């Protein structure tokens, strides 16, 4: 049994009253961290006060880390600055990084190096375009995209895969927990190859599309979906619903 | 116009270095009705850098998004600035230009967010050791400046900086450079407003040189890098005071 992850991504989003509530709406809702991951990432400058308000066992982190260390990058927040904050956890390569921001897979394995060699575990997002899956290209991209990176893993409990099937997201398709699960399948079977059976069995594996309370108990019950990254539904109060489909 | 000078951290610094570099800071007595002091510490250190520094020091972060609120995971939105009572943003520093691939466009879209928001804007620009080679120096810099210079509404509010990306540079350089910046602001925005906009040297700055950077006609204070980690800042604080 792989511990499930349920990750609040709340992007850039949030008001100090507003967090708050929000935290406190949660926070009520009892659940053992011994046996239920609960990540919550909120923006950079909400931290602290996310970090305060929200109770041991929600688990905290950051939305991007840097790929250079401590010095001269204007702007950036470093892993080793993540380390003395005692900050725990930190998403890298979301899609919105790739598209937006123009970050690589040199980057991903670059920022994943940084994180590990600071003691930060990392939710480390991938997955293929409209176009790829077209041409059944799905696997392909994938392998290269977690290739990029897999090799680095230490420990298997402290990097937690992402599979955001960019495809259904922005374009009109819609992913059945179906697809998600082949998907994920292939994904644990790429760990399998790369990094030995064992490894594969122990990584967590989570879904990053739409997740909502309508869909996540289908989404959860498939073998290979270990938990989500939640968008969108992360900033309501009924995403305790959704961390109980996990429960 | 009021002296500005300005400690960009960038990302440098511990919980503990942080609390007795900013009580170093704090015994500096000086009138913030008279000289504006900014520091500017990694975005997770704001809170803890804010609570630590007196209300003398005015603070900032070392960067904001040209996206509003919304899906834009890692990006810290003018809005939300705005409703943590953060003052100050830095736009356009060449170490985002180089290695995060920040335009002019950019640099333009930053600033009307910020604005828009009620922020202070620290601007940055430069022209690189090539382009000071073919002297472009000044086409580039008009270039830059003029890319976000018409959105300046209260000239209190937006502060260049001159950062020399060739380099170092000598106060005379420098001096030479600030010049035709005022002269770009004078006569495509007016003359009250460009004797009003402060102007800062965005170079290497230490206690050797400050003295005799600020003394220059055009030099209104620094952003101030490497040497705003020590607790003998305070002094380049002095050489504008």
């Amino acid at each position: 049994a792989r511990k499930y992850f349920v990750a609040a991504n709340w992007k850039c989003n949030g008001t100090l009253e507003s967090i708050k509530s929000l935290t406190n709406s949660f926070n009520n809702l009892d659940f053992d961290p011994s046996k239920l991951d609960v990540v919550v990432f909120p923006v950079s400058v909400h931290y602290d006060h996310t970090r305060k308000l929200l109770q041991s066992k929600f688990s905290t982190g950051i939305q991007n880390v840097s790929k250079f260390g401590n010095g001269s990058y204007t702007g950036e927040v470093s892993a080793e600055i993540a380390k003395d904050l005692n900050i725990e956890y930190v998403i890298i390569g979301h899609a919105e990084r790739r598209k937006y921001f123009h970050e690589t897979d040199e980057d991903v394995r670059e920022k994943l190096q940084a994180s590990l060699k600071n003691n930060l575990k990392a939710v480390v997002c991938f997955g293929e375009s409209l176009e790829q899956r077209e041409q059944n290209k799905t696997i392909e991209v994938i392998t290269k995209q977690v290739k990029a990176f897999v090799d680095l893993i230490d420990n298997f409990d402290n990097v937690i895969l992402v599979y955001e099937p960019l495809w259904a997201i922005g374009t009109g398709k819609t992913a059945t927990p179906e697809q998600a699960q082949l998907v994920h399948k292939e994904i644990r079977k790429i760990v399998k190859d790369t990094c030995g059976e064992k490894q594969a069995n122990q990584i967590r594996i989570l879904y990053g599309g739409s997740v909502n309370t309508e869909n996540c108990s289908s989404l959860i019950q498939q073998e290979d979906i270990d938990g989500f990254l939640v968008g969108n539904a992360s900033l309501k109060e009924s995403f305790v619903d959704i961390i109980k489909s996990a429960m």
